[PDB]
């Protein structure tokens, strides 16, 4: 095309704004280093090395070639500034060497908690590809639709038939998943030990390999827990038993407590207000307890917190069902499956536990 | 692992989400201009509400519910903002908004559609085994982009997709046209007493033709390839074009030799080259100004800044062959070229001038 006033204090304000663009747009750059470092296993192998790692050896560890080695280096310097890894110099006049940074606790593979399975699900083509045609998606009406922008790009499957089709992918959702729970249950009985007083019983709806019961019937013997959900190895505990079945379609176990964690963020609201009510209709008296995001909550509203929640809500629109509730939301549909009252207690990691009395 | 361990780690994780997740900022910021967002709420010219924005961007009423959280997210982003009208969101325009909309000739759409393209985003997914590619077996390539792309370099793949080149072309013909204007007020002492100047990897001449026009003793020839220089470009009577490879093809004479933002694609042996070359035709006294990145220096020194910085490196490690130096690594050519002094002032957009002096 043909070639197309501003004075320098616009044009320098508008350049130095640019830079805020480029953070945005090459966020993906943050995803793939993140990948890569979990990839070649640095935090594992850096680790096992017992003390601060020099690059060549890094290098030589890694199967990275020494004339490859400057790439590594500029590699670990960006994980160092998301805060991962440390580098010094010990060699006077460049050689690093490197060591842990607290962030890569969540790294490591000996660390039940660690956040690798989670990541690998989450950057895969399966997730990252169908974004290329949510534009597409948001502008389709009511025969080629879809219940989301995954769908539209495979096929019209949904994520849970995708995972049926690919066990290597479905395996890392589990882990991803169960990794979360290890880590959340612990912080649950700790910051709500208030919660759990009282209760003989409780079902885990959703609850899968049984994580999250397992630390309830440790942190309180007399809470026999149930784990139900759709048909590795469970964790066993003489007050933690199984019951298999389809939350949507079939009776909930009956118990003192209904808990779900992290499950109701993933529907909308029509399935999850007929689920309620025949949580209402069973309950009546115990307890719902739902451990979830509460978007707007005072815990997690300082601006980094919102976010991560709002890129959650994104990535959830994109490949479930759901989304991240305001408080409001959760009130409203508490109240149209006719439950009269709830508090919420903060528990951490973007989320916390409500309790709702019928 | 007592409690307080457990509820730390917890609170870590959403970090390292947000980090894998990162992409996500890269595609909510692509469909935002591929649905033409920004350019839909200036044109409606005061704030928009969600129902009448759905029909402007040909999104059905149906999925009006997504637009609305898609929109949630680029609020937080900063390039929107919602307008309260009652104790149905309305929409307008933030600052941000400004490098967006397409009538402004810096805007910054070209740069975010050829950054976010699978050719770029798809060899990441390749970075470890290319990382861990030696020379020997014979299946090296300069970068990661050519390992995916049957060895061909970005170069080799705009040249056989006219289409994915413009974008490149358009992206920093904008950057120019901010950055130029910034410079010339900025360094307007480094233009000082200066006859002539060549613009080396000047495309289609945003830089030199701010410069032609505000020193009128400054004749202009901007150095480029045949096919930059064949089409539209900046025109002025003081600035000419003239084409080559700055590599193989001696660089025009003149009174300064200019390397914006072209220097940190590339690798130290050829840059060495080519400064040399230049230390010698600036003494056939002369200098070398370079408008490029210095990671250290203090303009840039600031936590947001240095992110950026850094991602860009591992973006110019990905699919050029560059990288963001540091004021260690220039100095370190500059006096192996031969030169003896530089000066260097900051500009904006990360970014800052290197005068070298033989």
């Amino acid at each position: 095309g043909l070639v197309p006033h501003m004075d320098a204090a616009t044009a320098v304000e508008l350049l130095d704004a640019q830079p805020q663009v480029w953070h945005h747009f090459l966020g993906y750059i943050n995803s793939m280093t993140l990948q890569c470092a979990l990839e070649l296993d640095i935090a594992d192998v850096i680790h096992r090395h017992g003390h601060p790692i020099p690059l060549n050896q890094l290098a030589a560890a890694l199967e990275i070639p020494q004339t490859k080695a400057p790439f590594l280096s500029r590699l670990m310097r960006m994980l160092v500034h998301l805060g991962y890894f440390t580098q010094v110099i010990t060699k006077p006049e460049v050689l690093p060497s490197y060591w842990l940074a607290p962030l890569s606790r969540l790294l490591l593979k000996q660390n039940p908690y660690n956040a690798r399975s989670l990541t690998f699900c989450s950057v895969h083509e399966h997730l990252v590809d169908p974004w290329r045609q949510m534009s597409a998606w948001l502008r389709t009406g009511k025969g080629k639709d879809t219940p989301n922008a995954f769908a539209f790009a495979h096929e019209g499957k949904k994520v849970y038939e995708v995972c049926s089709e690919d066990a290597n992918f479905s395996q890392l959702f589990s882990e991803g998943m169960a990794g979360d729970s290890w880590l959340f249950s612990r912080a649950l009985v700790s910051k709500c030990r208030d919660a759990f007083e009282g209760l003989s019983s409780l079902v885990d709806v959703g609850g899968g390999t049984g994580n999250t019961s397992k630390v309830i019937a440790e942190t309180f013997p007399n809470i026999h827990c149930t784990v139900f959900d759709l048909p590795g190895p469970k964790q066993t505990h003489p007050n933690l038993d199984y019951e298999s079945g389809n939350m949507f379609t079939d009776e909930i176990p009956h118990a003192d407590a209904v808990l779900f964690k992290w499950v109701l963020c993933d529907w909308p609201d029509e399935p999850v207000l007929k689920m309620l009510k025949q949580c209402k209709k069973a309950l009546t008296k115990g307890k719902l307890m739902i451990a979830d995001h509460v978007l707007d909550h005072e815990s997690c509203n300082d601006s980094n917190s919102m976010g991560t929640s709002l890129i959650l809500d994104m990535l959830f629109m994109s490949f479930l069902e759901g989304s991240l509730r305001t408080e409001k939301q959760w009130a409203k549909l508490f109240a149209e499956a006719g439950f009269k009252d709830y508090k919420i207690t903060p528990v951490g990691g973007l989320r916390v536990l409500i309790e709702v009395y019928p």
